């Protein structure tokens, strides 16, 4: 369920030579938001290579931040990840490991690799960018345990105290000038209560529980390129302390980042974006939240095809969102049965027809190989897209017009007769019947067929058009992000669909021809008062 990767060589060369017994990877996500489509990247690499080689994967919240995090984004991280298919092995928290963590920094204070600095923010990255030692720096290993004490005990406030890695000041490498391991929140935490005051730092915690969990390749995105050399070094110096092991352990590496195009994931900007009513909330459609895209109507196995499509690499390449359009349309096509509805409703009444028919109509078309019929109705009254009429038609004009007659499709053709107006615009068409199953019979033959509803069976029907939600392709960078806002993200708009969707179920996913894919948006739609969402269009 992975092409192979410069990852997928490296795991067979070491299960190969008996490196590791077996693969463990995890999937380790902050619960302080709700997951995107590039997340998941990370699960399916990560969850995929597991069953793959007969291995196990953690889903794990590293949840060493108590301001954000929240229980909820929790339960949200593993309904997205069950629901794209994938079956974790554990559920773990970072969180429950705090006190083997704190006992290994004792470890690192007693062993004169860690200090206690009293320094503020600004003044203490002064000195990192002088490559100046801390004044604290040098403290003795009994006033480091005092003080680690007094800060756990919750002495000091938020802020005011932070432990260090002793590495080097004048190192090389910025990230190994002393790296903060602790700091101090008075918060509680979603997980652990008030339990704790002092919480470890990224650079601390990953390794830790990458090592408690026997993890044994830790796949992470390029950002943290740059933090391999502090998580060696957390591991180096820990194996075979507090119950750790001395052998094997953890390694880390990088793959990139998805980056998609006519869309952001950056937190930062996505919060505007909700908090802004620029979008309705975190699961709606025109967000790239596997939530939106879950109500969308997106198949998740759209989803992870598309993943592993674009493959797993070094190639920092923007994806273009045709391509993803372009999985999920084929993703539905095989599956997704044909309907008849009617988005910008125009009124045709068919003078030379009377009464009611019901036709036998195919769900599906030649190319599809599953057979499957349904009753449609058809009467004098009926709706097309006003954007299937015109007075003045063009060149190619392959719908209907005053001349040129047309295909409804699976039923009759028709003609115009008169068109009737009120505000200088077309306010309904009367038309005639030539043809059933049948060419007309003069050989001039309509050159198109449209889709239409009889205005006497339709249901009604609230269409979301969702549309990509950026006019520009890199809106994440382009400067003024809200001024690249496709103002057609959504278009509501109140139309028809024929009757047979009434005895469907609900999560049944539709393509109304000519118009794109749909279904029952799974919130707010009610069989009395039908809401659909449009998955994507057609090309
Ligand atoms: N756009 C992306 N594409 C692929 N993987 C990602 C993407 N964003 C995050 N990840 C991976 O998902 C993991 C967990 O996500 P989390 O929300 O905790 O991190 P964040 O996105 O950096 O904030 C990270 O380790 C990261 O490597
Ligand atoms: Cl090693
Ligand atoms: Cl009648
Ligand atoms: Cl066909
Ligand atoms: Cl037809």
């Amino acid at each position: 369920l992975v092409p192979e990767c410069f990852i997928t060589e490296l795991v067979e060369r070491d299960l190969k030579e008996g490196k590791y017994a077996k693969l463990v990877t995890r999937f380790p996500p902050e619960p302080n938001g709700y997951l995107h489509i590039g997340h998941a990247r990370s699960i399916v690499l990560n969850f995929g290579l597991a069953q793959d080689y007969g291995g196990e994967c953690n889903l794990r919240f590293d949840d060493t931040n108590p301001e954000t995090e929240k229980e909820e984004y929790a339960r949200a991280i593993e309904e997205d990840v069950r629901w794209l298919g994938f079956r974790p092995t554990r559920v773990l928290y970072a969180s429950d490991y705090f006190e083997t963590m704190y006992q290994c920094a004792l470890v690192l204070i007693q062993e004169g690799k860690a200090y206690v600095d009293d320094l503020p923010e600004e003044e203490m990255s002064e000195l990192r960018a002088q490559g100046k030692p801390s004044p604290y720096r040098e403290r003795s290993v009994e006033e480091n345990l005092e003080l680690f004490e007094r800060m756990r005990r919750g002495e000091f406030p938020t802020g005011s105290r932070v432990l260090r890695a002793k590495i080097d000041p004048a190192h090389p490498n910025f990230k190994l000038r002393d790296p903060v391991l602790y700091r101090i929140v008075h918060a509680p935490h979603y997980h652990v209560g008030d339990r704790w005051v002092i919480y470890p730092m990224y650079d601390f915690a990953h390794p830790l529980e990458d090592f408690i969990e026997g993890v044994t390749h830790s796949l992470c995105t390029l950002e943290f390129e740059n933090n391999r050399t502090v998580y060696d070094w957390v591991i180096e110096n820990l194996k075979g302390k507090c119950g750790l092991p001395t052998s094997p352990r953890p390694h880390q590496y990088e793959f990139a980042r998805l980056d998609l195009s006519h869309t952001v994931l950056s937190k930062r900007k996505l919060i505007k974006l909700v908090e802004g009513g620029y979008v309705s909330g975190w699961d709606d459609p025109r967000l790239p939240t596997l939530r939106g895209l879950r109500r969308r109507g997106v198949r998740p196995e759209a989803i992870v095809e598309f993943v592993r499509k674009t493959g797993i690499s070094r190639n920092e390449a923007q994806i273009e969102m045709d391509l993803f359009e372009e999985v999920v349309r084929d993703d539905l096509n095989p599956i997704a049965p044909r309907v008849l509805g009617v988005v910008d409703p125009l009124k045709v009444v068919l003078t030379n027809y009377e009464g009611e028919e019901w036709i036998e109509a195919p769900y599906w078309p030649r190319d599809i190989p599953k057979e499957g019929t349904r009753p449609l109705p058809f009467s004098p009254e009926l709706y097309i897209e006003r954007t299937d009429f015109s007075l003045n038609p063009p060149k190619g004009w392959k719908r209907l017009a005053p001349g040129q007659r047309v295909r409804l499709r699976h039923a009759y053709v028709i003609e115009l007769e008169d068109v009737v107006e009120e505000g200088g615009e077309v306010r309904l068409l009367k038309a005639r019947i030539v043809t059933l199953g049948a060419n007309p019979e003069d050989g001039v033959r309509p050159k198109g067929v449209i889709h239409w509803v009889s205005a006497r069976h339709a249901l009604p029907v609230e269409f979301r058009l969702y549309g990509r939600l950026f006019r520009t392709k890199d809106p994440e960078e382009g400067g003024d992000f809200l001024q690249n806002l496709n103002p057609e993200a959504l278009v509501v708009k109140r139309g028809f669909i024929e009757p047979s969707v009434a005895q469907d179920p609900e999560d049944t996913r539709y393509q109304l021809e000519r118009l794109g894919y749909f279904w029952r948006d799974p919130v707010d739609s009610r069989p009395e008062a039908l809401v659909m969402n449009r998955i994507v269009p057609l090309k």
